């Protein structure tokens, strides 16, 4: 099976902003794609193409990389004749080109949309689910196939809401409990539990919801999230079931080698900044103080030092992932397992613009003993891919929303039909979600 | 081509809610529809188990497809191309006059799946083949202006504003290409003064995607939409409609623009003149091109009396008042009530009595404007639904929140597709149909 016709349009995303889809056809239909995009986007990320027309949708049109896809990488590939199925060579036929690092010749988001398509199309060639040959092509153990434990990001912070809070993410993870199906409906009861508490406490506006879909009270302390989510989980009637995890997204708030919590603010005292070991010490406070089982980009991106400290301090306590520090990009990989700067990966295929460079980021991730934690981006669309690359990789985790806004339960849902498909093939990972790759 | 496998499972909807999806299997493959949710409506069953989902389970709808449904549809062998009979089969099945026996949820689903089967069966688009079931007139197709929910009040901000839905509608461009665009433009600038005007928190979003501020009144409503439209750079080029929604402040006869305070003064309720006068005023000052329901659901006078006045300058249409319910819909017709309906397929049950209710109301010379629900899915089917039926109106929430833009984005795909064979309904939305 190879490419017939490979076409790119532009769609909007679910913040109203421009993004790339791609239609790519075979002699088995037409299959698509479409790529999603941050906001806390890391540094060393692969170049998202924009077009800057500040006269059209605020600079961020995406018209340059679908012209990309359409005239530049549909005929030379088309003219290739690459069997689908064959991931490895579609890839490096799209990274040779651009041929530069970053992906800047023609934009992450011109060729891993063509990418993803591909993959779905091989599916399809093979007639079995995405989720089969993805975990084919990542030379995942063989046995029963791992459903992810959804770590549900219920109440937002930093660049994805509105009000003084500086994290970003606070996610719930229902770890006890026996099936994907139970997680679910828990953190959909507890969410709903959690909104009626916002509401009470700081009023109608604070239940209206930040980027991801979760509750964006107007509060300054992680302090005040925690306990806002620990009362949820108790009035829902799962307390002990339920973990807590954050994405920090520091390196949104990294000022003058500082951490500024209140850096929405523009009057911000500088005087109040933490340090490193400062910010650490608080992160040490709020594990034993709360079940946080996973803290995501607790220092900025590139401040090796802070990260292994801290790995040094409780790296056998909690999972630390990397996501700004690693961007799903092999090289930066290799640094932190040398480094013992972090045991996870926040695995992004969006970060690093292919999906066999995705799978070589899980899977040396994996060869190191992390964790591989499949992730959606802020600005997300109705495209499912990631429910079946999390179940394929045999990751165990998944963070992709709150349980409100359907780019979030898109992704929800195709893991409940992923679940129903297997019945007994599949095991929910639960409590050995850090190591679920093994299992 | 008939079915020969269907089966029902429950999913999320876009508040963390559950809701029925069905999968229609025929020799052209699996085809797959998700129900929405929100007297006079098709009932939606729900489990009731306080323990499990906080009693809004739908295993119950499920279990009514999966044991009841499927195997009195599949042993019956209809073509699905025929909706109409597919529909009849799945009425007769139930029987009950607000489909409460299996739950309007079940029904539609099976309905909803059967069209897009039939597309396929017929080799062609789903909004072609419900162009053709519905008898929509030959011709070129019709895009839908989108009217996009940007701004909220009511029972959904904390503030005074009494009126529920504040709407964008980009009428004064020649494309749903560049309509959708300055659609995205204006509703980003508005976040941008609402948070710069009333704090950052206010930027969150409701569950539409709009914003919801403290406003106080509808003027200071309609003017930061009117600055956003300016800043934005396409003044003149942007219409606004608005959903009052007046049933939820009509006491003693009165409407209380003020009703979310408990000390609301009774002396300062408006009149139902008195409110007209309102309406009138603000069309005047405001290019206000759509009011929903004006009066309240029950206050029939009020709202023929208004027709009189404005029907010719505006749209008027009913949500409230008409419930997508045919009865409900004769009368408000017979009354001169109003000149559009909302419809929302899910009100009714089935593909052929939504078509129905919509080419009852294009006799009349009314409107339709195809609506989504407040929970929503990734189900993209009321994006071909406005296209097939040429109502040029579609109200499916501001352009944040992918059960949106997922048919916002449906639209784009056909409008590519049909090229030079559609047109953009834009200032023609209300007789779209006609066009
Ligand atoms: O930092 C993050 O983990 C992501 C995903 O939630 O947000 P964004 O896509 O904006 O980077
Ligand atoms: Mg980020
Ligand atoms: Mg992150
Ligand atoms: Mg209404």
């Amino acid at each position: 099976s190879y490419a017939t016709k490979i076409h790119a349009r532009y769609v909007y995303d679910s913040r109203g902003n421009p993004t790339v889809e791609v239609d790519f056809t075979t002699d088995k239909g037409l299959f698509r794609s479409i790529v999603p995009s941050g906001a806390s986007t890391g540094v060393h990320e692969a170049l998202e193409l924009r077009d800057g027309d500040k006269s059209k949708w605020l600079g961020k049109g995406v018209l340059k990389a679908v012209a990309n896809v359409n005239d530049i990488i549909a005929p030379a590939l088309i003219k290739a004749k690459i069997d689908v199925v064959d991931q490895a060579k579609i890839d490096e036929f799209l990274l040779s080109l651009d041929g530069t690092p970053n992906k800047s010749k023609l934009g992450a988001n011109a060729i891993l949309g063509v990418s993803l398509a591909a993959a779905n199309a091989a599916a399809a060639a093979q007639g079995i689910p995405l989720y089969k040959h993805i975990a084919n092509i990542s030379n995942a153990k063989k046995g029963k196939f791992v459903l992810p434990v959804p770590f549900q990001n219920v109440l937002n912070g930093g660049s994805h809401a509105g009000g003084a809070l500086a994290f970003q993410e606070f996610m719930i993870a229902p770890t006890g409990v026996s099936t994907f199906s139970e997680a679910l409906r828990i953190g959909s009861e507890v969410y709903h539990n959690l909104k009626s508490l916002t509401k009470k406490k700081y009023g109608q506006s604070a239940g209206n919801v930040g980027d991801e879909g979760g509750v964006a009270p107007d509060i300054k302390t992680p302090k005040e999230a925690l306990d806002l989510i620990m009362d949820a989980i108790d009035k829902a009637g799962y307390k002990g079931k339920v973990g807590i995890a954050m994405d920090v997204a520091s390196s949104e708030f990294y000022k003058d080698g500082k951490y500024d919590l209140d850096f929405k603010n523009p009057e911000s005292d500088p005087s109040k900044w933490l340090s490193g070991p400062q910010l650490a010490d608080l992160y040490e406070q709020l594990i034993s103080e709360y079940p946080i089982v996973s803290i995501e980009d607790p220092f900025a991106e590139d401040d090796w030092d802070a990260w292994v400290h801290f790995f040094e301090r409780v790296g056998d306590k909690i999972q630390i992932v990397g996501d700004d520090l690693t961007v799903t990009n092999p090289t930066r990989i290799k640094t932190a397992i040398e480094k013992k700067a972090a045991n996870a990966l926040l695995l992004k295929v969006n970060q690093i613009g292919t999906l066999t460079e995705s799978i070589q980021a899980a899977n040396d991730s994996y060869a190191a003993g992390w964790g591989v934690m499949v992730s959606h981006r802020s600005g997300e669309t109705e495209d499912t891919f990631i429910a079946d690359l999390s179940v394929g990789l045999r990751s165990g985790q998944i963070k992709t929303g709150a349980p409100a806004r359907s780019e979030r339960l898109a992704k929800l849902n195709q893991i409940l039909r992923i679940e129903e498909e297997l019945g007994s093939e599949a095991i929910y990972a639960g409590k050995d979600f850090q190591k679920a790759s093994q299992l």
